[PDB]
């Protein structure tokens, strides 16, 4: 067992799962809920507690929760909160409490089953379990309150990004596109199955935040209540078109699509909400956390991209059209001074999000 600090907490790790790279994950979150502040909130699945820990000492969560399945991890997740934390920890039957300044539950059960318990009770809820998110979903959408905030982390991204077409059926609902594109599909697709699942229960969604990040995809929601409010969200779905020898694509809002080859269901509204993102690189400044540096670029990246369906790379295009093309900084400059909007993308390094027409694009990328 050794001890290890990220953000401010210090926490003892062996077994019990633990990725260091994943404190820029987290460092987003903390960042969020100090702009959101949500009162009570659920780590799902814990595993050495790391996430709910900061979120009890970095964030203005009043109640925190955290689960896990496994002994060895619920063990692990009461010492590592008794090393942040001074006071009681009473325990009793798989469930131990701390009520200080701040409550900590920790909870040794199956995510589902602690959920399900908890109907319409969370302020927010941080899904990010091992691989699909998707056998907690629906619970999770039942577990949150109706104007409920929800985090979800999808780790395996083959078949999000179109490797493992058949799993991607299976697991999402939604035939995905492979390629260039495939994280921003894969990061819509995921927007995409949360918005559908939520329908039913006359819940609508507003993306706050969605992104692609080393192999991951993320996408913060909150839910809107209201049968209408489902009716709007689900007219936002749509479908997309893709070009294999242009790298040209189309879109058609809808339910269902309505021509051959099409890719989706897939979220076609916003990733992201300007006003919280820009107040989280404010947020993300004024703040300690564990991986600083690489929290403001990226969140710089997607508080100045434009967010807008897709994106047109620079490279594949060039190698599908069998073309030579200009450099990134220098296509962008030459799309805004033709009075388009251009801006990189955090989806793709080569990636160009560009108001302008395609035909337009290709022209001014012509080497």
């Amino acid at each position: 067992l050794i001890e290890v600090q990220e953000g401010k907490a210090k926490i003892l790790i062996p077994p019990v799962f633990y990725n260091p790279r994943m404190a820029l994950n987290r460092d987003i979150v903390v960042v969020l809920l100090n702009i959101l502040n949500p009162k009570i909130v659920l780590d799902a699945l814990s595993a050495t507690g790391i996430r709910g820990i900061r979120f009890a000492l970095e964030t203005p969560a009043e109640e925190v929760w955290l689960n896990d399945i496994s002994e060895d991890a619920y063990e692990l997740m009461k010492r590592n909160v008794m090393l942040n934390f001074d006071g009681e920890l009473r325990e009793s039957k798989g469930r131990a409490i701390l009520k200080g300044e701040k409550t900590i539950v920790i909870n040794h059960d199956d995510a589902n089953r602690l959920m399900a318990e908890r109907h319409r009770y969370f302020h927010f809820i941080d899904l990010d379990p091992f691989g699909s998110p998707m056998e907690f979903l629906d619970t999770a959408l039942r577990s949150a309150k109706r104007r409920g905030i929800l985090g979800v982390t999808a780790t395996d991204g083959a078949p999000l990004c179109g490797a493992h077409p058949r799993a991607c059926l299976r697991k999402y609902l939604a035939v995905p596109l492979r390629g260039e594109l495939c994280h921003e599909v894969g990061t819509r697709i995921l927007v995409g199955v949360i918005a559908r699942y939520a329908a039913k229960y006359d819940l609508g969604i507003d993306v706050i935040l969605a992104y692609y990040k080393d192999h991951y995809f993320r996408a913060f929601v909150k839910l809107k209540d209201g049968a209408r409010k489902g009716d709007e969200t689900l007219e936002k779905l749509g479908y997309i078109y893709f070009d294999d020898k242009t790298g040209k694509f189309e879109l058609e809002q809808g339910f269902l699509p309505t021509r051959p080859n099409a890719y989706g269901p897939v979220w076609l509204g916003p990733l992201k909400d300007e006003k919280i993102v820009s107040k989280m690189v404010k947020e993300a400044e004024s703040l300690s956390l564990a991986r600083k540096k690489q929290a403001l670029k990226l969140l710089k990246m997607i508080d100045q991209e434009l967010d807008i369906p897709l994106f047109y790379d620079t490279h594949a295009i060039g190698r599908r059209l069998k073309i030579e093309t200009k450099k990134v900084e220098e296509i962008i400059s030459a799309l805004r001074e033709q009075g388009y909007e251009a801006t990189r993308t955090h989806f793709s390094p080569t990636g160009i999000k560009t108001s302008a027409p395609y035909e337009v694009f290709i022209e001014t990328i012509k080497r």
